[PDB]
């Protein structure tokens, strides 16, 4: 079929939607061509052209020649010259460009067509240090790109004449010097390669198109396919253009811009413009470039044409754009042009105002506000800072602003740990190294006592937006003994910790953490997610604090209240569990539950306080007892499929009937002071039918006598959580006994897969390298596998009972993609952590 | 509907088949009267009565004495006597019965319709002495069993009357004695409830049938039922029928038997007959009685027409019958038959003598012995008794015959955690409880230095078969320290120790076990099941006496090696696992897995020599690192899920070196084997599959390894690599992984773990209250949960087939030996069952028996 494809004055052969053919780079090139704009004219060899020399044996095909002679005619014929004549000389680039923006692609080769006889002529017309400076750089560019000479043996060459002649500068190079120069490079060649410099421009071709070909299958290029499981994508694109010379005075240049603030959103152009100068000099950082109102007054004609085509390009596109641009001799050309990244405050306010500039629409400006930027607007502060302004022990470096509030940890397998387990964990070490990276993507803050605001924890901790402080000198820390000292001061391993990395201090216990999500934008863009979302948003939720601090993030409930949170209250909690985890004759066992009411159902008071008239799913006590640490009958092989759940609470039933009855007892205490209360009763581990119905028996049994303690009026549902595999598949029989269903996807993921998270990380990292999981089962669901799961047992949930509400509270609840898929199998709610609320918001307004 | 069924001369309105509503008692009672066997009449109210009556408010449906009294006029022109008649007197029993045999029924009354007037009538016609003693025994029976009277109260007013008289015997007592006990039984009545006897048969006949239906919701019918998940029998038969007397002199007795010998088979007449007594007493143990070969003689008439009716209820029923029978007066009358209950051993001879008769089938000879018949015959022996004969440190008492080669374990508890684990646990402990029965059942020998042939440990191993030597009293037992000494010699615990409980002899470590199973009879038995059954059965051997030992059972090949096994060999294999197992930089890692070929290479030629010709199938190293038993080695190895840790294939991924290993040793000894002209069909199994990419870079490996084995010599050597299918996304993603797998084997301990989330070590503190309240039907470890796990591995096979037609099916866990799992893994349509190799025989049973 048709593998070349040109674009010119008006006209372009292709569309900015041939991506797959042309690349970005090359469709947006003939997109820029169609709307009018200057492009420099030029022809893109197609991916599929790639794909075909890779196969045949790194070869061009047969027609493939021919049909490039065919677009440089095109090319000839627009720009009234010809390739290789020095009366009339073409010169080009030759670019590459795939699908998506990838390193290990050629780096563009410029000034093509270069020879002693063109560059004569060159110099006859245009200029001579002009002529040979461009001889220069394509020596230099066509030798590094496409001969693999490394760029050092012609700086050598620079440097060489720079001493040798005593000149300083680039600019004090006369026209001969560089002519001069130019012959260097021309024996760096010989001297490199054993090899002269092609002459023929069509051969120079020829060599530039089969390395862009080559980058394809390099290994910096398979490194980043294999590394991020990239498919589909069959080659790359090759852009051959006509020359456009950024440096042929002061009256020309190379510039890129944003068209809008990518930090900050402003609706004003953000660049940067290089006098004199071609390509990539203008990142390059030897020269210093100029702001743009720089180039408004010193190049009028040629930034009224510039924001001309920029206002035509957001009209077009619809979006910030991010432009390469060059000048020549006042005349603008555009180069390329792609959709501008830009950070979360900039992706609102960038969004909201086109809005209002009637641009897009909500919908569209809900689809270009990722998860991503709107994670970087949701990070937490402290609630009240003078309130530990007495507990701060040290005070480091502000590595990455935030806070953390955590348990203190001395190792990356163990932050992985205890990240797997459910605790908030901070990295207390000397120094970072890679080899902790993924443990540092795990704990909620990062602790170091060495290294400076470029550390490693504190660049690594900057690009995550994870709370850090560096450098924290007056830390001792001691791995062996698992032990830090600040001064005579001692901290010990598990012990509560918090950071504020805004500030650098090092603060004792836990602090309480507020979210300060306050932008109008933001809080209009939210206003447009909550509409356009089915789905329901509910939260994890424990202590009072985090309810009211969920529902303050736009939280329709709590789908998971865990009851063994609630042993975290003091002395006389936490002493008082060790009574029941240590009981023996059940008349010792009913002395350890009874004594415990008032110590839940205060507790419980505090939840339905913050959460008044939505509904509050609170499970019953799930993980097993040798966790609150006689002992050796509670010591387990695998503690995660042990006595846990509902198993203990079948066997054990004054557990259920004490939780129930505090559930209950709250529930008409806080119910006669108007608060609307909806509660819902969640039995976990749920394999058997007959699990479930004998809790409910329980569950109807507490109930109706605790309807005795006044008026019965309040109405209750009671349900399940299902999280293992066996419960998904009799979800038929579990269904008709059930009000609710709400998915355990932590430990149906573990099940399913047969993996423990905790022990995972002996070849979780591995299989991630090899390609043998996609994505981490604990962060993104699983649609092939435990997907079927949650696709049968909802399907048979519903069939069973159609007024059956099913949710999920697993740590998926956060994950867009995850979200995506469970409206996709049609569930009512996710539940997910107090802070990760809005995330869900805008994921599940996304699909 | 109806209700009342009648059987009588020649006729009877139900037939064997109606058990529900008749019960066996009646049924069968039904179906000889049928035949022509004289039989008793009576009549049956059926169980849907008991049923109404319970539903009710415990009270007798409309028409169902009219109906009764139908019945009792068709007994009562048969036998030419009415009910209350002292003319003509009509004496019944009442009795229970179910569609299953059942404790908690009531027990039968007899003599009833007895009264003062009835007994003068009854001694004017058939004797005094006959009628008081049966008038006796009518008070004794009906106080006891209609009205709740303990029978002490009667048994001692009898024995104060021999005391008050100087009589010492029964049978020194004359008509006028009987007559007077008869007062002093009808006073105990009034002393014992406040009421006066019935004298109306009409309401002793209507208390007792309320009896009999109140019995089915008795306690302990009512624990009976909950505790073997007995549901949808909705109640109990009541069986009236005519007496018959065996006590009306020395030519009327009871007797009982079965027609062939249900320990050993023969197929001689083996019974018990008392003379002048009623029903039950030749068992009750109070008088002796007499063997047939006796009434063969002084009863000659009744035991010719014995032999008779004994030979055509064999005929009719084509099986072994236990029978209870009376004589009165020289003429035979059957009262009771049924499928007698016989041994293992017995079970085999009769099965297979009756097919050599011509009376069964070989299909329903596989159907009439059960796999607990065929258990009994598999228990083991040693292969060489002289091998440890110089071994005996100490010898007890023989208490249960066998021979166990296991670890010295002090506690139930460690005997039912390394039973889950795995292991072989001989239970020492001084002496035995109840609170032991539990580990007593995990462990495969006891071991205790008290009690005697009748100690607790003795007679619960004898129920079970299990080896145990018992009062073994030179043994000191020492809980606390982990230890037993015998005179000067220590004992540790976890050492290998071994028992025979035949000669009651203690050996040191390990022996050579060996199967016995010798009986031609057994042989031909099995020889029918391997012709019947579809599926095939495979082994699971890891050591080479475990393969030859397999293949002598009728193996048709190993369907499981575990690799990790291997390493339990001796000091230069257990000592080389250490290398490996803490073994830090991959060039650290390759020095201990390179020298190791040969350790098991040589391991492996084992396996290969015994089971030549037949398929060898050989899992990769499944479990964790951690159990080969350093601060910064045993700390990184140690998990907090050891099932679910890195585990499979997990590590053989990572550190991909020890599959480059073993795969290397299977085939260097494949082809090494192989050129002695033994056919060699090797098999590579990966475990822990749960992504097909998990399985392809364990298949690219196998490839590689073995086209670098074939530079050894020629590659002529075919074979097949597969997966084995343990992990739930496994059976969900089956269309992905059948393509890339030669065959499947279902891992079903960890497929039931995963599927359930049980941990099977930690399942105790719940598990056996999950099967008292019924929440768990059977244990899903011994026995396959159809409804779940049996979902995923019905799609896992369909998913897999459908993907590749040449695909192979089989399963390799703990579920092949039990009878109800292998019906339904013919049921889904696998290929194989494996299992151990002394459960080899009971797999090719369960094969055969669908
Ligand atoms: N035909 C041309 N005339 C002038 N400048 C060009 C031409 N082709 C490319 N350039 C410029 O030279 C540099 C190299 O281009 P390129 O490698 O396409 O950018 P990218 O960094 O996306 O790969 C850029 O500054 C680009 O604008
Ligand atoms: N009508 C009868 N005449 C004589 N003997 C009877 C009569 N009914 C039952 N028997 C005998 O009395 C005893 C009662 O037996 P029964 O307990 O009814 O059966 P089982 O306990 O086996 O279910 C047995 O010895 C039986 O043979
Ligand atoms: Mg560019
Ligand atoms: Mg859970
Ligand atoms: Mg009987
Ligand atoms: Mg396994």
């Amino acid at each position: 079929k048709k593998r070349v494809f040109t674009f010119g004055k008006g006209r372009s052969e292709g569309n900015r939607d041939m991506k797959s053919l042309l690349g970005g780079k090359g469709a947006n090139l003939a997109e820029m061509s169609s709307i009018g704009l200057s492009v420099p004219p030029g022809l893109t060899i197609s991916t599929e052209a790639c794909e075909e020399y890779q196969q045949n044996g790194k070869s061009l095909p047969p027609g493939l020649w021919d049909e490039i002679s065919e677009g440089l005619d095109y090319v000839q014929k627009e720009m009234s010259a010809s390739l290789g004549d020095p009366s009339k000389p073409l010169l080009l680039s030759v670019r590459s460009g795939a699908a998506i923006s990838m390193p290990g692609m050629m780096d563009t080769v410029l000034n093509l067509g270069l020879n002693d006889e063109v560059v004569a002529g060159l110099a006859g017309k245009s200029g001579a240090r002009f002529a040979y400076d461009s001889y220069r750089r394509f020596l230099d560019m066509f030798g590094n790109v496409v001969m693999g000479i490394p760029h050092s043996l012609f700086d050598e060459k620079l440097e060489q004449m720079k001493a040798e002649k005593g000149i300083h500068l680039d600019t004090d190079l006369t026209a001969a010097d560089l002519k001069d120069l130019v012959e260097k490079y021309k024996n760096v060649y010989v001297e490199a390669k054993g090899e002269k410099f092609p002459t023929d421009p069509k051969k120079q071709l020829e060599l530039a198109v089969n390395a862009v070909f080559d980058s394809w299958d390099s290994p910096r290029a398979n490194k980043y396919r294999s590394i991020n499981q990239i498919t589909g994508l069959k080659g790359t694109a090759v852009n051959i253009q006509s020359m456009v010379f950024g440096n042929m005075g002061n009256t020309s240049g190379t510039g890129v811009l944003f068209t809008r603030n990518p930090s900050t959103g402003e609706k004003k152009l953000y660049g940067e413009f290089l006098i004199n100068a071609q390509g990539e000099d203008v990142v390059a950082g030897i020269r210093t470039p100029e702001d743009l109102g720089t180039m408004e007054t010193c190049m009028p004609e040629a930034y009224k044409e510039l924001v001309e085509n920029c206002e035509i390009l957001e009209r077009h596109y619809k979006d910030m754009m991010d432009i390469e641009f060059t000048v020549q001799e006042n005349r603008l050309w555009m180069l390329q042009c792609r959709t501008g990244k830009r950070t979360g405050k900039g992706a609102v306010r960038i969004a909201v105002d086109m809005v209002n500039e009637g641009l897009i629409d909500t919908r569209t400006a809900i689809k270009r506000v990722e998860t991503q930027h709107l994670d970087q607007l949701l990070h937490p502060q402290f609630e009240d800072p003078s309130a530990y302004k007495s507990h701060v022990v040290a005070t480091g470096l502000p590595a990455s602003p935030g806070a953390a509030v955590g348990q203190v940890c001395f190792s990356a397998e163990d932050a992985e740990t205890w990240h797997a387990q459910g605790k908030s964990a901070i990295l207390v070490r000397t120094e970072t190294s890679p080899e902790d990276v993924g443990g540092m993507h795990a704990a909620a803050g990062i602790l170091t006592a060495r290294g400076g605001m470029t550390s490693h924890a504190a660049v690594v901790a900057r690009g995550w937006g994870k709370c850090c402080v560096s450098g924290c000198a007056d830390i001792r820390v001691n791995d062996d003994m698992k032990i830090f000292t600040i001064g005579d001061r001692v901290i010990k391993e598990g012990d509560w910790l918090s950071l504020n990395g805004t500030t650098g201090e090092v603060i004792l216990g836990k602090q309480l953490l507020a979210p300060p999500a306050m932008s109008n934008d933001l809080e209009i863009f939210m206003s447009w997610a909550d509409q356009a979302r089915r789905l329901k948003v509910m939260a994890n939720a424990d202590t009072p604090n985090d309810a009211l601090t969920a529902r303050n993030n736009g939280a329709q409930g709590i789908g998971l209240c865990r009851t063994e949170h609630m042993f975290f209250a003091s002395d006389e909690r936490i002493k008082a569990v060790r009574k029941m985890i240590m009981a023996v004759t059940p008349e010792q066992r009913k002395v350890a539950l009874d004594l415990l009411l008032p110590y839940q159902r205060s507790d419980f008071e505090g939840i339905f306080r913050a959460m008044d008239g939505l509904p509050v799913t609170i499970r019953l006590l799930d993980p097993p007892l040798h966790e609150f640490l006689k002992i050796e009958n509670l010591s387990e092989v695998n503690p995660m499929l042990g006595f846990r759940g509902c198993r203990l609470g079948i066997s054990y039933p004054e557990l259920t009937e004490m939780q129930v009855r505090a559930i209950f007892q709250a529930a008409v205490s806080m119910t006669n002071q108007g608060v609307t209360v909806i509660p819902e009763i969640m039995v976990p581990l749920v394999g058997t039918p007959q699990e479930l119905r004998h809790q409910i028996s329980v569950i109807r049994g507490v109930a109706a006598n605790v309807f005795a303690e006044m008026g019965v009026t309040l109405e209750y549902k009671v349900g399940t959580m299902i999280e293992i595999p066996r419960a998904a598949l009799i979800a038929e029989e579990i269904g008709k006994e059930a009000d609710f269903f709400s998915f355990g996807t932590n430990d149906l993921t573990q099940m399913t897969f047969g993996y423990s998270r905790d022990d995972v990380g002996k070849f979780l990292q591995i299989y991630l390298a090899q390609g043998i999981l996609q994505h981490d089962p604990f962060e993104v669901i699983d649609q092939k596998g435990v997907g079927q799961l949650i696709k049968m047992a909802t399907e048979k949930g519903r069939a069973a009972n159609p007024s059956l509400k099913v949710g999920i509270c697993g740590e998926h609840g956060g994950e867009p993609s995850s979200v995506a898929f469970f409206d996709g199998v049609g569930l009512d709610y996710v539940s997910c952590s107090p802070f990760r609320v809005p995330i869900a918001r805008l994921a599940a307004a996304q699909v």
